[PDB]
């Protein structure tokens, strides 16, 4: 049993932890044998240490992360639309993915799949 | 090979066909052995006739359908956020799901999974 309220709060913990650059808090959301994958990126990575590494790379720059719509949560799944903004060498980029989490009866995330393509990356020259 | 431009246009064909109540046009997007599923609804239904039936039910009332953000398309997948609005016995409802399509190398949809929960259903008394 997962509630929609629980899964929504887990998405919001996730978004806030990227904002905070809190890797322990991001990884604590996941089950021990979870996997993470980004749609057009490399193969899925599985289990606690791999998941940690995946996110450490995401965080080399401070990130401004925000949900851009209400979370969709039902049954044991949640999907959400959001943006990740960051600065580098004087240019602001805003990336807008949609991510999908699947939960276990424990309420932990067993899989996260993120989807964004080159059209979802908004940045001046 | 699917392009992001193709998959995005297939999402927009899909949305416009719900608007038009064009069931042939919706079903023509799918592969012959595709499946459709709604997250907290019944089991997945598979193949052309089942898919047709799934949508005929969706269309008993005229639907105003609109993408509410840019489509996310990458690799062979696309996800999108949208709303479905309709009227019944004097009340306007707006439902806001996120749907996920997976494509084959032919460019047809092999699976559509829609996610929305009771918090994504916006309606007065």
């Amino acid at each position: 049993m997962n509630t929609p309220e629980h899964m929504t709060a887990v998405v919001q913990r996730y978004v806030a932890a990227l904002n905070a650059g809190d890797l322990d808090g991001i990884v604590a959301l996941f089950a021990d044998d979870a996997t993470v994958e980004e749609g057009g990126g490399g193969e899925p990575r599985s289990g606690t240490a791999a998941i940690r590494e995946f996110y450490a790379n995401s965080l080399k720059l401070p990130l401004a992360v925000e949900l851009t719509q209400e979370v969709r949560a039902v049954a044991n799944e949640a999907a959400f639309a959001f943006t990740v903004s960051f600065e580098y060498q004087g240019r602001k980029t805003v990336v807008a993915p949609i991510d999908h989490f699947r939960f276990n009866g424990a309420g932990k995330v067993v899989s996260m799949r993120a989807l964004f393509g080159e059209k979802n990356i908004h940045a001046g020259a």
